[PDB]
């Protein structure tokens, strides 16, 4: 019945159109609040994600999905108040990213399992704020590490319904290793997004894991360094194909059947520490519409090629519903 | 006279505020109330029990410090280290021992540390020492660093920021050191090359290596010498390969006498003594906090209750060990003049 929001529980029906892959903050665990003059202020980066939340709200989306971890800088109370003065929902993550310090590197499955089930079933720190979502990650192989965090996560679903959503090196194939360990622990696909699904053009990759029943995360749209090719540490980060070569992955998989499978968001950010210093300023030169991007760009872009408006509304509203509902 | 003024003078940082030098008596140098990742604790009390037991532990640990003749600790836990000054300010008020806050970086910088460049890295350093810590208005008063054998390329940067930093603030550096790989060489050249003085450089857990014309070379040159491992030794556990990995092999008299080493020699007033305890214990295997406990159990109080009767009964004399303990870590803390 219900979705846990940093505002709260919401039932299904409020969720609407929603984003599934977003940060309010990019970061690492502790930094915020140790150097929040890297973003100039604490204030100047609320008041940025505001702004910019409240021009997602004006193009249509009701609900964002904040897959940072704690290693990832999650700072709930600043998701909470972006929340409140956006009037957007927020769902919050537990899980691990990509940076996880000694204290979480050192843990074994089952104490991961714990703190995985902290975070949705008694809050996040001391805020009483409860994770909807739980997220995991790898870069090609999984390190032994990583395997740990995947059976946690799936071990977590299990006990709490909610869903699990991945980083993944696409064109390295990891939601097939992901998915193996997944479905090693029980873990039903329908409650699984393999996400930076569009990082790849390998579309028979990402049909093989759609005809397992696995959700498809094309999540990157607006990340393109087309016109940044002076530019190596936005090329690499950003990656050269375009915004439109990812936009017609969506099509193409509607195409193929699977439009009950995708789920398609922005991966924006309103402050990003953990790459290079001019990271967030170069990534809001080529995209200002930020999180707006899928409903003032992506969805006009598909409709004009063809696709109902049931289909867009079922894969923006429908599909998240469906993914973010416990079970 | 001026040793016996408190009510005036010079000033050093604690978490509690201000404090005159002479206020801060006999001084642990190297020190953690809780050993940990940033933002851990807040996340997962629950690993230590809860934060009301971790503080309740540190409180007990502190007055048995306290009550050995310890007026001061300088916590020298890091962001990285988990560094959480609102637990250090609380257990500093509850025992009634000084602390003294950390800024620098250890040896698990997350990402968003690792991509700073040099001079980002100096202005967050300063912020700190400043500004101070989060938004508890509490001043690091000392720069902690680290190498593990020869110096990555990230490692160097935060070698030369903590030196511009202690430059423009005065506030001393303090090192950790893979010892028996003579870490203390590159870290003093680098830190020579930044015009940094030796004398506001401690070279730490220089206890962790026998090699005494390491220790001596270093100690010459002006150098500051932390033995400050003394109790860590896994000697009776050595069927616990975690607890031989992290505690050593060699026992705590063999460190020890590596003070009386350094005195005998003429070093006494390069050398800085502590135990490198811990209250809660993250960033290793899970049971490490009650292995420590369990063959140390007199935490912080080690120094004073056991190295200092062993090494009088060895004839150094009481004064000399006060001037250790007192003298030697009141000039270290005291800021000297800024750039
Ligand atoms: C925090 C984000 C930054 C990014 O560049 O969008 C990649 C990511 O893996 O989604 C994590
Ligand atoms: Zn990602
Ligand atoms: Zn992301
Ligand atoms: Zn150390
Ligand atoms: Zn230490």
């Amino acid at each position: 019945d219900r979705i846990n929001t940093v505002r709260g529980p919401i039932t299904i029906s409020e969720a609407g159109f929603t984003l599934t892959h977003e940060h309010i903050c990019g970061s690492s665990a502790g930094f915020l609040r140790a150097w929040p003059e890297f973003f100039g202020s604490r204030a100047a980066l609320v008041e940025k994600a505001v702004r910019g939340l409240r021009r997602a709200r004006a193009a249509g989306v009701r609900t964002i999905v904040d897959v940072s971890t704690f290693d990832a800088g999650r700072d709930v109370s600043l998701l909470a108040e972006v929340s409140r003065a956006a009037d957007v929902h927020i769902v919050a993550a537990t899980g691990l990213w990509e940076d996880p310090p000694l204290s979480m590197r050192l843990r074994s499955v089952e104490e991961l399992t714990q703190f995985f089930l902290r975070e949705i079933q008694y809050g996040i720190e001391d805020t009483g704020i409860r994770a909807g979502i739980i997220k995991v990650a790898t870069q090609g192989k999984a390190t032994p590490f990583q395997e740990l965090v995947l059976r946690a996560a799936a071990r977590a679903s299990l006990a709490t319904g909610v869903p699990v959503t991945t980083h993944t090196f696409a064109s390295q194939r990891d939601g097939e290793q992901q998915a193996a360990i997944f479905e090693s622990e029980g873990l039903s696909p329908s409650r699984v997004c393999i996400g930076h699904s569009d990082d790849t053009d390998d579309l028979s990759y990402l049909t093989a894991l759609a005809a397992r029943g696995y959700l498809i995360g094309l999540d990157g749209i607006p990340h393109s360094a087309i016109g940044l090719e002076d530019n190596a540490s936005a090329s690499a980060l950003l990656g050269n194909r375009s915004w439109q070569t990812r936009a017609l992955l969506i099509k193409a998989l509607i195409d193929q059947g699977y439009m009950k499978q995708i789920l398609v968001s922005n991966d924006w950010l309103f402050g990003f520490s953990s790459y290079v210093t001019n990271i967030m300023d170069v990534m809001d030169s080529v995209n200002p519409d930020g999180m707006a991007f899928i409903p003032l760009r992506v969805i006009p872009f598909l409709r004009e090629k063809g696709v109902p408006q049931e289909t867009l509304a079922g894969i923006t509203v429908t599909n998240p519903a469906r993914f973010l509902s416990p079970t």
